[PDB]
């Protein structure tokens, strides 16, 4: 297109995973760091005029109750305050290249995962920690490394409570936000579609509660290595697939149990699903 036309940035990731435009853009604060010690910079665009002739802009959009970020508007550096240990945080970035009329902006998610040991000598952390997901075909995530010492087969981990969906480039209509009660949005409109009952429970997204019939919950987690599971064809309506990123909280158990009932510091958000039919699987030949 014209002088200002361009279709993308990358921020890549501090993971070591390559090539970078396989991955989400995402970035990890070690277990005992600071979250001053990641500012990352963009790495790579197809403006020609290059990265710093765009405006940089960020919102934040995950935590909203206790996560702020900003941006330098000339190289992009993106600042993050407030995300608490064991959590994702989740900014959308927008570039324009030029002004008025023929000013074209590009907008993108990146991801934040502060990670920790919690109770128990767990260190739960999926590389990557964004599970980009295409909601037609359904897949599974990464498998997590759990820390040193951990006994993976009385290891037991499942979603529970706090989760929020994140519209990107889906219908307005899938309603941002979280999960809760009296509030009509994407989640209650996927929970109401898994059980008119579900409610604000662990339930469409629990092996716990799906153990007999797995295929039936959005998405569950597997008690052999941790995947996180999303099912096919349940993550659109008639406006649309998802096209946005969902997190939630997941508790674990170190003692073979159904892990409902887990206490503060066994509670960690450890992974956002990001759903978009454009995401094929890169599978590193198995
Ligand atoms: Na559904
Ligand atoms: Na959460």
């Amino acid at each position: 297109a014209n002088p200002n036309y361009f279709t993308y940035f990358r921020y890549g990731n501090n993971l070591g995973l390559t090539p970078i435009e396989n991955y989400a853009d995402q970035f990890r604060i070690e277990a005992g760091g600071k979250l001053n010690s990641v500012k990352p910079v963009p790495t790579a665009t197809d403006a020609k005029d290059g990265l710093s002739s765009l405006k940089w802009e960020v919102e934040l959009k995950h935590n909203p109750n206790n996560t702020k970020a900003t941006i330098n508007e000339s190289t992009g550096q993106i600042t993050i305050t407030g995300l608490k240990q064991g959590q994702c945080g989740m900014v959308m970035v927008t570039a324009t290249a030029g002004e008025g009329k023929t000013a074209v902006s590009v907008k993108q998610p990146v991801f934040f995962h502060f990670s920790m040991i919690s109770d128990s000598n767990v260190q739960l952390e999926y590389t990557p920690f964004v599970f980009q997901v295409n909601p037609a075909r359904g897949g599974e995530s990464i498998a997590p490394s759990l820390g040193a010492g951990i006994d993976k087969s009385t290891f037991r981990l499942d979603y529970r409570r706090d989760f929020f969906y994140y519209n990107i480039a889906g219908p307005d209509s899938h309603i941002s936000g979280a999960l809760a009660q009296k509030v009509d949005n994407f989640l209650s409109e996927m929970w109401n579609s898994y059980d008119a009952t579900a409610g604000t429970s662990r339930k469409p997204m629990s092996y716990f509660e799906n153990t007999t019939n797995l295929s039936k919950a959005l998405g569950y987690i597997d008690q052999t290595d941790f995947k996180v599971h999303i099912n096919p064809n349940l993550w659109r309506n008639k406006d649309g697939y998802a096209n946005g990123a969902m997190i939630g909280q997941i508790t674990y158990d170190v003692t073979g149990k159904d892990p409902q009932a887990a206490t503060s510091g066994a509670r960690v958000s450890p992974i956002f699903i990001w759903f978009d039919t454009k995401f094929l699987e890169h599978h590193h030949h198995h």
